C-alpha cells in the first residue's frame, strides 16, 4: 500500500452511472455523484491506511487496517461492512450489506491509479492521476 | 445521542490557539486552524455514529460506536486512540497518544452545542448552532 500514497485527480470515468443504479443509488443522486470529479487522497500512518475522497458531491474518508473488517458508511448513505486486502498488488475492498456485495479494486498502471467497481456483471472504471 | 444529530456551524471560539499549542501543533498550522469556521455534521445509522468536520483546512469523518475504542487520525495529523461515551448527557471523547491525553466534551445548551477541549490546564471553548 506504499505505492498508493498521494493525492490523485480523476481523469477518465466510464460505466460509472451504470454501476450506481445496480448498487441501488437514487436517480437524482447518480446525476450529481457521477457529475463530480473527486480528489482521492491515500496516506498511511503505521498500520493505518486513510483514503480521503473530497468530491463536489460528498466528502468521505476511511481509516483502516488490512484484513481487519470495519464499519463503513458510504457516500450514498449505506451502512456496509468493508474489508480491504492487498490481493495481488491491488487494494481490494469488498463491501457487504443486506446480503449483497460489491468490490472496489484499486490497481496501478504506470503513472496511473485504476479503480474498478464490480456489482454483479456491471463494472465501472475510473482512472486517476497524481495531482 | 439524537440530541446532536444535524448540522452545526461554529459561532465562537475561546482559547483554541492556546489549547492547540499544548497539544503540540505547529505555529504555521495553528494559525490556519483558528482562522477556520468548521461545520460539524453529526449523524446516526444504527449503533454506528458519525461526526464529520468540514472547513477550509483539513476535513475529517470519524465514524464510531459508543464505548468501543477506535483508531483516529486527527486533523493536525496525530495517530490517536479514541473512545467516546455518553457521560452525564455529554458526548465525551478521550484521545490517548504518546502517554498524553486530551478530552473533548460535546454538550448541549439550549439552541447551542458547546465543545470543551481540555489539555492539562488549558481549555478551549467553541460553540456551534444549527445550520
Ligand atoms: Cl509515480
Ligand atoms: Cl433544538
Amino acid at each position: 500500500c506504499d505505492a498508493f500514497v498521494g493525492t490523485w485527480k480523476l481523469v477518465s470515468s466510464e460505466n460509472f452511472d451504470d454501476y450506481m443504479k445496480e448498487v441501488g443509488v437514487g436517480f437524482a443522486t447518480r446525476k450529481v455523484a457521477g457529475m463530480a470529479k473527486p480528489n482521492m487522497i491515500i496516506s498511511v500512518n503505521g498500520d493505518l491506511v486513510t483514503i480521503r475522497s473530497e468530491s463536489t458531491f460528498k466528502n468521505t474518508e476511511i481509516s483502516f487496517k488490512l484484513g481487519v473488517e470495519f464499519d463503513e458508511i458510504t457516500a450514498d448513505d449505506r451502512k456496509v461492512k468493508s474489508i480491504i486486502t492487498l490481493d495481488g498488488g491491488a487494494l481490494v475492498q469488498v463491501q457487504k450489506w443486506d446480503g449483497k456485495s460489491t468490490t472496489i479494486k484499486r490497481k496501478r498502471d504506470g503513472d496511473k491509479l485504476v479503480v474498478e467497481c464490480v456489482m454483479k456483471g456491471v463494472t465501472s472504471t475510473r482512472v486517476y492521476e497524481r495531482a
